[PDB]
């Protein structure tokens, strides 16, 4: 079993924070905005020996045949935004519909990620995500990829919604 998972998300959110601290575990100071790369890694989730497969999006707006592949054939997505950045999740409908027409369903897997949790300026509610993702049907994890709270969860919790869906 091999998953294939999809960054994507407003710039500057942490989607490339919160990748390297998968893979990397660590965080990176600093990580070129314009950087959009394919990441794999082996993992044990909920003892299931698997690879991931992960793009970290950078929203170039180019030709890409990879960035068009896994939108297309990428099996889960992270939907992120910023905790202390309101545009970001209003911005999530926007990455979400755009998910749902690379897929042609209305059931793709997905995760709501709200990341840097660790900052006090919070302008988006715990409340008002999870009543968001409530609509969506689909899960909602705090984040931060400079503390790694949430980071495992995150992403192992698009996992388990990918496997519901082969069921
Ligand atoms: N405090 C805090 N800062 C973060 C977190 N995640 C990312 N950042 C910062 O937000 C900025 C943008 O992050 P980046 O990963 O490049 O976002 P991207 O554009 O979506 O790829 C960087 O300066 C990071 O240091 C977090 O969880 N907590
Ligand atoms: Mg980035």
């Amino acid at each position: 079993t091999e998953y294939k998972l999809v960054v994507v998300g407003a710039d500057g959110v942490g989607k490339s924070a919160l990748t390297i601290q998968l893979i990397q575990n660590h965080f990176v100071d600093e990580y070129d905005p314009t950087i959009e790369d394919s990441y794999r890694k082996q993992v044990v989730i909920d003892g299931e020996t698997c690879l991931l497969d992960i793009l970290d999006t950078a929203g170039q707006e180019e030709y890409s045949a990879m960035r068009d592949q896994y939108m297309r054939t990428g099996e889960g997505f992270l939907c992120v935004f910023a905790i202390n950045n309101t545009k970001s999740f209003e911005d999530i409908h926007h990455y979400r519909e755009q998910i749902k027409r690379y897929k042609d369903s209305e059931d793709v897997p997905m995760v709501l990620v709200g990341n840097k949790c660790d900052l006090p300026s919070r302008t988006v509610d715990t409340k008002q995500a999870q009543d968001l993702a409530r609509s969506y049907g689909i899960p909602f994890i705090e984040t931060s990829a400079k503390t790694r709270q949430g980071v495992d969860d995150a992403f192992y919790t698009l996992v388990r919604e990918i496997r519901k869906h082969k069921e």
